[PDB]
């Protein structure tokens, strides 16, 4: 067999693939956030007996998609500041948020952490506690999250996970402690596909961090690889094959491609050559199209894990020194 | 690597392994029955405009579990016998209705055949046309239909499809030209252990056609194979460490092997003893447990295919000596 | 490892690839059956006892290739009609006649059905009772059927298959209920390449229903796909390192593409874009070359599966509005 | 998934399962070989122009299965002694006589070699210019060796191979430079279960070199392992769901274990314990069962390659002990 | 194929194989730190610039085999206690020091942290900066560690590794902040095999968390598993045919069934039963011969993984407890 | 999956990329031999007692890299001819020399053959009985010999192979029935790759015998295919991001392309289109730049074996031939 290989890296850098989006594509999502904020956000935070002693640990419950009640942590670093910087961190696909200890990293480099758990999912890697809620009946699907309500854009899963990914920032926004002018958002994967959503349709945010973006360039995505998930809506389309216009006019609604071109907000992203999970012409596509100031850390030999730790110091060496102005 | 063997077929004859269920396991099921049983079946049979010349195709529409309206096919062969027998047919893992077609063998040996398509699924190998409608939250759980409700048997996945199961033997013969001494309930692999739950559940089922089944010694199944859909359920475990107990309560409701302990109406089974997807360990206890007059055919080379077509002869002499 | 992937769908439309044959390929398949034609067809029904309650089901022997005696079902649905249209099925690879159940699908749709079983094959997926009969010695070859006699045309194995299926055409033709206007010539992927070859042969056959065809443009499989069965000639050259030269030149009288370039009658043809065990350049280049009536059914998204009971619908469309012609 | 593993050592060397044959065994093998000897031998050994400088090779076709020529090497080291020990060399699945220059090692070591071309094989790993010529119609079987003709021993490819191989011995024996007191019969894989039956028919072979042979044991074969060639006999077996004991029958007159029971002359055998391609238990069944003096190497953290390199020294040394 | 199991677990906790050790084996080791002991620890904390604001991170040097100089990391929590107790981290296979941000958790739950960084390894998932210095010539090794001067145990790489670990010990104890009352050990995997041979070794450990532990049992590790690393012991007897007896005889001497034997300080083990890296029978064939207060924490349905983030709350818990009193 | 290939022949035929190497290429090399040339190279054969009878053996002994001790085997065909010509074969990966009669193919066409073994290797398919001897701390590294001193080209690995190579061709030399204007050096894949190195580097060789080269285009390899042992340098890659461009500097100065450009004698190359181990345009770009008489063997449906025993005759015919002048 083949070594996975994409675009060589002199056309991934020119990669500007024509974005197809339905017309009514804003209207959507201001109907969608519209419809959302009609019932109170009611963050709730409750300090949690823990052995951790650098850091306090916050339950978080939050009101996300049609009021809908959504977990998370909150991490504070027991530092002498009065208002400290916040990262949103969102989370890879069938993990959810896991326990405190799981989510070390920013608070100890002295940021305030809100993790957002996953709505249905916090089986598969990292357990979570926060149930998906349908919109009536759930249709045929193949095994996943990808193809949940697939064949309307109001019935779509992630819909609703978006939902409740613009409102985890409001709730992070209302913490005493959170500096409003240095709120985060970040992910790696399913979490880079969610953050790039939020960069386009919250109005609190401050900076994107944005790893190895899944949820990108879906037509290219499920043409070019066979791993999951992507592929479990080229296995839907196999079965469904009366339903590719209806499957992808769906997806367009939620593609990172289309939100990227409406983000002004400052990013940071991540890309590995090798990555045949998120292809890089997948998340090259985002980049390009990313309207903010922005910079991409590419790493040639690296499959899904892209940097690691290396991008993570990178992560906190450009979010510096944005701030320093 | 090492190839696929479970026990010793002479220990598979005799492999009877201690059964767990909770006290409330009949009461559990009397009460979801009775509760659904509350909306009207209102079946609806629709004849369709069709290619096919051998075979009368209907659109079928009945209220499965908590009236929710369930799709399938009825194909009525055209013959001159007013009153015909049936096999109400349940769809393996991924599967759904799909086309009349699609299920051309009953009526073509003389059967009216009920095709009941599969709340969810429909998406992997064969279409499907029905949704599921959740018990308000849609718990975490791991890809699939395993493990979608597993944290308590009152929003388990498999509560919902057993009802719609049971229901579709009532919509089936309440069709005017089915002959209600002559109906079959069939299914393998998922609807194998779905058609093994409606053996205990039903009333109208006079004979049980048995392939390959699936859900079947879940504690069994999760430690044998690694392959899916069982691994689902593992896959969960691994991630939701504290749960394995309420897990295994759950499952142990929708267990074949405990539904097996309460059916009584003829049954043919079929087993392969090379099957890693339904190993022989969990199909021979449920066969071993079936309290009802039973055979079952074993072949001993195949895998999750079973006997196939040899089987489908199997069971068409199967029944027409039965019905004798 | 990277996802399989053909040429891009807009190049597969126009794929016309040089064709290579010998001077006689036309006189070698004339002789051919010339010579298979000095034996009485004598074809053979036999009623069968059968649970099958909607169809009659035969019990068929003919004579193939030089006389040789093959078996067959031949299946006829209960209808008032006097004379039936009838599709005369070919088989895929390592499969044989099975049992007559397992053919109901152009009986329920009111045709009759003679499925001709395939010398030798009939135990991977399904049954067969008919054997092989060789041209004396059995030169060496690697396991299975794609390099039995693969050193001379006039021994290699397709010879006989393709002269057995022109002659079930004549076979079923010969039962009285047939109606000899509407004689269609049936199969896919293995089956598809026999009926691509009788529909260039068989004087018969009035229409040819061809999904994800098997024995075309066989130096492009080769270079394109590791799977079996076309591995099986791969790896026969890996050995046979000094007999590259006599294994594309037998091949090139047995290559679909070649067949399709004389065939006349009207076809529906098949092709899933991710099929990598018959790849879309090895279809395409045998739909394009084709030079009869055509059209194609592409399935972007399906592997050998092809369009399944979708393209069983787009059949049966096909074949009512061509008869209504 | 599981690393392969068959029954532990102790368990292995106490290894006598239940013969299986039939009651005519012995005339089904005295009837093909007499029948085959009614046609003359006619060896023929034809000196090639070649660049090898120590070996003298010969071109070599004789007359096998039925009178039906087959093709051989013969390489003779080019040493004083007048008359040379000779190593009659069977091969492996796939394979066929090659190059001279492909069996170099026994006249390297003093021994004249005869290498037995294999019967329509020669595509796999290295090239044949045998072909086979079967009993009349090529019944249905699945790609490979392995089930051509299974339904019938007459017709089964094995007999013929097997009679090639006894009337190698004794084309190689009518050489005038080989010692018939030093004929030594040789085979890995294939090529050791063709030596096995080579050891029970043959008058003229002195001493048997069996490493990992396969054609043993078939029934616990198929069962213990999915990996080809094994594998093509359950495949075939899976879709003819109707031939399993005409298959196992056919079988038992090819079992390597049935010639062990009747083979008189000095062996050494080789293992590998993790051989999941001929399994250690089918291999300690005919090694166990053999009745002449014999010897056994087993290498237990080998697979296929058993004991390579490593194997060869021992039975240089074995055959020069033997032959003081 | 069939899904790895092993001994059922009513048979794995009475599992007590018989031990193979050679009459020397206390005395090897008696010499081998008396050695190294000759050269001075002379241990280097070296405050470093980083962007972690709730712990203080340290560059560590000290003597470790033969003098040679052994990189760590060691993590300070800033914390008002004047004492704290400590946890000595040893490493997975093929991982090494990474940065200082890759080990928070043990700082978050108000212990220091030092880091062994593995001699020759930092290569496969995590990067490292300490060299191996072999004992003069490199004999033929198949790839990795576990063979690596595997035909004498004097020139054996685990002498080396373990003698570095039992010395990283005495570095940590060095440490002005750190509780010497309160130093644990702690490793998964090969790490956890590290801590096992240092339980039995060291004078200063007062507990040890030993999880998934490999380097154990060898002779049923290779019987059990084809994976890596214990396939290297296979493949380098597969060539090596007349090694087989000397083989065993060195790796007999860091056996974690043999330290166990010797280990008298309280320990928490866990153990995976679906774990075909570092099978159950050979981790509970250490558990069961410890001689220390022990417990252990069994995850039926867990691979390599183990506990994950359960057995880390289990591990603070365990502490906590015992140190209580 | 996709299956391997690479570029199409044509393009192959015409494949020279732009070479890279340090302006200092030719100056560490001449540095490296004269140090090495400082130690006596003291060859020693010594007579073994063999049950070989056309050949004689030797047990071999030579001074390769700063004058450590190599091991090697000499066969010696029992002719009248009082001066042979003479093979030095190179060892492919994980091999060693193994017994004499593991290489009888030479002698047996009247060649003295003189077999290296490959120092620190021999653990994997042959036996091997010599060590290496590293250049003072054994940096980390990924498993294996490809990443075994890659941060400097001093410390590297294949810097002593290459050395021990060139003074291989010294000791074969020495022997007084070789016949030194008939000397050849060979090998395939590692093998291959040392004798492109040693074409370049000896004086000594006449001829170069050059199967499916290993060790050749490394930027191109690495990319190209995800197999061992090209993988080993991905993988180390992967872990240590910082170290791209000293990992292929380092490699630069052991590339077989940058060798074959300097290379002067004649050579008979080959190379399987399949070969997904050392891939076709690895070895197209070594032969393209190959600066002597050459001549390659294209087998296009042959994986890593090559031509095998077809190409085995290539040799001797190709030998014969050079050598009548
Ligand atoms: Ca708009
Ligand atoms: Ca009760
Ligand atoms: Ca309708
Ligand atoms: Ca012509
Ligand atoms: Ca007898
Ligand atoms: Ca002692
Ligand atoms: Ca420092
Ligand atoms: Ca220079």
């Amino acid at each position: 067999h083949m070594a996975f290989f994409d675009l060589p890296l002199e056309e991934l850098k020119k990669y500007r693939p024509e974005r197809y989006e339905e017309k009514d594509f804003d209207e959507f999502w201001e109907e969608t956030l519209a419809e959302s904020e009609k019932f109170p956000l009611d963050p709730v935070f409750e300090r949690m007996e823990s052995h951790l002693k650098t850091v306090e640990a916050y339950d978080v419950t939050f009101s996300g998609y049609r009021g809908q009640r959504i977990k998370g942590w909150l991490l504070v670093p027991k530092l002498e500041e009065e208002k400290l910087p916040c990262v949103v961190q969102y989370i890879g696909y069938n993990g959810g948020r896991g326990f405190p200890h799981d989510w070390l990293f920013w608070p100890s480099m002295g940021y305030i952490c809100f993790v957002m758990d996953t709505r249905g999912q916090g089986s598969g890697w990292l357990k979570g506690d926060t149930p998906d809620y349908p919109e009536g009946p759930v249709d045929p699907q193949y095994p996943g999250f990808m193809t949940r309500g697939i064949l309307d854009p109001r019935t779509y899963y992630y819909r609703r996970v978006f939902t409740d990914a613009v409102r985890a920032v409001e709730a992070a926004a209302s913490f005493p402690q959170v500096d409003q002018e240095r709120i985060v958002i970040a992910g790696g994967s399913q979490g880079g596909g969610i953050a790039l959503a939020v960069s386009a349709l919250s109005k609190k945010a401050k900076a994107l961090l944005c790893d190895v973006p899944f949820l990108c360039h879906f037509r290219r995505a499920v043409q070019l690889v066979d791993t999951h998930p992507y592929a479990e809506i080229t296995n839907f389309l196999k079965t469904h094959r009366d339903k590719e216009e209806i499957v992808f006019r769906t997806l367009s609604y939620f593609d990172g491609v289309n939100f990227a071109a409406r983000a002004k907000i400052p990013a940071l992203f991540s890309v590995g050559l090798m990555d045949n999970i998120c292809p890089p012409s997948t998340v090259f596509a985002a980049y390009n199209y990313y309207a903010g100031p922005k910079e991409i850390r590419i790493y040639p030999y690296n499959n899904h894990e892209g940097g690691g730790s290396f991008q993570a110091v990178e992560q906190v060496k450009f979010l510096k020194k944005l701030f320093e102005k």
